[PDB]
């Protein structure tokens, strides 16, 4: 029958912290002896003991150490509930856990979380980086709140803010025959012997799809970026990367870039895609501002390396 | 004086919001009628905002009420999982309890499984999750799900194994295969076979991959074919049309090894062929002995399985004398 | 240098008569090119260096000894493999009759079953790793061509103390009283005046999962018809179905590449499934429960 | 009637190239002559495989597979007779935090040493290459040791220090006496890299207390490395790396490495597993010392980045 309640958490939590008995009751604006009546109402109700009363000062037992953190998300989630019910209408605040793809995470992550600190400080960002299948699977179930991923997430369930179209550059060896060009066609697709990302990444279809435009159709294959850079380093091929890996990927020693002509479109379309029951619309386009200004100045690092974009 | 929403009154909100009746919300609660608009007149009062509109027809949550209601249900799961945590510490089965389980166990060890918690664990709120052992891993480190049923060794760090019950193997051929209700099969006959896999996520690709190179045999053949099924059942389909022979586990046999055109056969009592299964949790975790508990559970809903296993006649591997 | 088949027949041939059998000047002349243009020495007994090739050099024979056998049967309709892609909601209720057509009058087709998600087809279907594709339609795909093959129609499963357990008029208003646990595969829902069409915790991935939950009470489910002798007939369980003005089906196709010059192959293929799926609904019929009208 | 290899690769080639005169530059032999080894090869098949433009017949779609399996067969043939210890193909799988560290050094050394030597690389996690080595997929596999699995045999190579990576600001900064203590004070970000923390001198304190997360969400957590730097730059946490991705993960701004101390032991166990049904184990030792080299030369690069290792 018992129930914990949220007066009785915020008594548990305030005495933990402030390890007085007469200056946790204070900072909550209540008497002494209401204050150790919540607690013990508290330890009676589960049945085991939180806190140990001594002489010099209180300490938290080793059951309540375990208990403490969970009581203080309660209290942050219903400090939450009264932030929004009070005409908050649609402000980054509080706790926000966003998924990105790996082939995104570690080139829009540092101009993201530098805009967050310095203007959005009441947000508290976590971050989750895997493939798409994982990042929706923990986005249909309660474990993230929004993800960054490629359009169009064939999920029927969700609905997709698109952010941007970022583009593609070809990545080979620095003795290549296609090193420097700017002018390549799709027909050059087929005369590159392409290492791609395996199956579960996006840009592993965002490559194949791309030489059946009008082109023709093993072994090896990498995880991340950085291992498939280490192979076109060696001559065993090339690749296509993102412009906003170029910084971070492409400034190694023994590798070259390559453009296609205006006429040619590789890119890919990344989106915020959300959870259609959700009623954080507004909060997530607000989000989505401030990944479009981090994918601006990830595009102006990679510019600010010589290399010719497209 | 300064107004603070409570539990109960939150609680309220979330039930009517989506049981969309006063009457219905209320005996979801056990509650009585009276005592639910109460707190949503408190709850609406002590905010100064219109949550719910009522109408005769039905009662619809308003715009204000659309924005906080997804603010107001994290609120009772936090304080849903501190319960948890609280009367886990101690061994407490009570809240809800997410559960993983490998496709090759669930539908086997789910009707036992679920009918002993309905009678003797009744606070006890179960949820049941199949997909792969690396989903189910990836799942558990996100906390997606508090635990998981799956084949031991995991090899994943930062996770805790539980062992649960070794499940033996038998021999699924066609009636008209020649090895078909032999009991004394040697690990060396697996070569003779043109085995059925599941696909390379399944941990029972594995289990019985690694069972011919313990007999010396190069299941290069095997696994690199070309036909591939992702399910037991469409393995089993496969098998009565003479495409092959395979492993299942001996908790499949009711459910897989009963339709005509199959039959059994076992190894002999020298070879073992089994797996072993085992409960996974993280270490962080601080619900040890509610998840010590839990597995006393799944191990009577297995011997279960298996007493309904014995009970269709079929010959079961004996791993010793008797 | 590049050998030739003539020569590595030779190289193999003196180990596959090394055995209970036995394999002329012409031959000592094929083994020496083949040593002189590698530049190892093959032969002394096999050499060491010869053991480790000879693997190779036999599964290179077994490559062109199956090409020839496979040239025969080729003037042929259904004849020599064809891997062919089944979704995982359809394969276990349409094999059973589908492999029992092929092997009594098809005796030279040697089929191939791939079970896997709609998405995963259609991308073994485009790398050329599948033939063809048994999947719902529309399939959406461009370069592909359909070719239509049943409507099958959805039956709703329920506990035994369900309220619409045995009801037949069900409209789609009803799926509001229902807690589903859904596959997605198949959906296409809509009545007359419906406007719904549709495309939880607790989630499974297969059917045989989804029917265990329903027998414990934790909410009901959609399967196609076809399922019902294999999924709906253990103990616990109860069918319903919607009223004539409503139409809950899926609509099954064969799908292969535009570029594929099998097309009459694949019509042919057609029609066994065709067969296959009257059989299947047959074997439904069979159980005295009632489908759709 | 047999079929030549000369006739199969005329026959795979037309299906492909669409014209006849696209092929026949291709092989470097004329038109006529590419005309008479197919209809050479359907006469002496007595089947029709090719009907201005050429399509493959019904036949000759049914049979084009089997030609080009046969082609790779003998392409393998010619592969592994190239210098046949170290000769032909040889696909090694390598763990996600080793292999581009790993892969410069280990690919320049058998490009100039054995050119024979055809590797394939294969990046993925340590389960799935276990797998994919009980399949046949794979031949050899780099990865942290114990294997628990039996059917495999191991041959260890090195065991390789792992070094702690703050941001700039952190108090433990520049620090080369840490103790396993400090562990406590810094909010871990850890990749499954194989570690495995230990002190020669147990303190009793953290011997058991460990510290259980709380959220309703998931928490903060990266699948790569270079995710995992973007993340303590912006101090979100610290995190271990090894020792051979510095010079490629620890050079960003922002960053400052930490060492234990001399009596704490922070390292991982990294060999090569292969078959025990295998019989090139004389040749998978001799592909050992090839690792053994590159993570020498990998220690050094490290070395020359002036960072104090442990």
């Amino acid at each position: 029958e018992y129930r914990p309640t949220l007066a009785q958490l915020r008594t548990f939590v305030t005495i933990a912290e402030c390890k007085h008995f007469g200056t946790a009751a204070t900072k909550l604006s209540i008497s002494q002896p209401s204050l150790s009546q919540a607690l013990v109402a508290l330890e009676t109700g589960l049945g085991v003991q939180l806190i140990e009363r001594s002489t010099r000062k209180v300490i938290v037992t080793p059951a309540g150490e375990k208990l403490l953190p969970f009581a203080k998300s309660t209290l942050d989630a219903a400090e939450s509930f009264l932030s929004h019910a009070k005409g908050a209408n649609g402000s980054l605040t509080g706790p926000l856990t966003v998924g990105i793809i790996p082939t995104a995470a570690p080139y829009i992550l540092p101009s993201m979380l530098s805009i967050v600190d310095e203007e959005y400080p009441d947000l508290e960002p976590h971050i989750v980086e895997d493939q798409t299948k994982h990042l929706l699977a923990l986005l249909r179930d309660g474990a993230i709140d929004v993800a960054m991923m490629a359009l169009p997430s064939e999920a029927p369930g969700m609905k997709e803010i698109p952010l941007y179209d970022e583009d593609f550059i070809v990545v080979t060896a620095s003795d290549h025959p296609f090193a420097g060009r700017q002018d390549l066609e799709l027909s050059a697709l087929e005369d590159l012997d392409l290492l791609l990302l395996d199956d579960g990444h996006s840009l592993h279809d965002q490559i194949v799809d791309l030489c059946r435009r009008g082109d023709i159709n093993a072994v090896t294959r990498a995880s991340s970026l950085t291992t498939v850079m280490q192979l076109v380093v060696a001559g065993l091929g090339s690749t296509l990367v993102p412009i906003s890996a170029i910084p971070w990927e492409c400034t190694r020693p023994g590798l070259a870039t390559a453009n296609f002509n205006s006429d040619v479109t590789a890119n890919r379309r990344i989106g915020l895609v959300y959870r259609s029951s959700s009623s954080r619309a507004e909060e997530f386009e607000q989000f989505a501002l401030i990944l479009q200004r981090a994918f601006q100045e990830a595009v102006a690092l990679a510019a600010s390396t010589g290399i010719t974009l497209k």
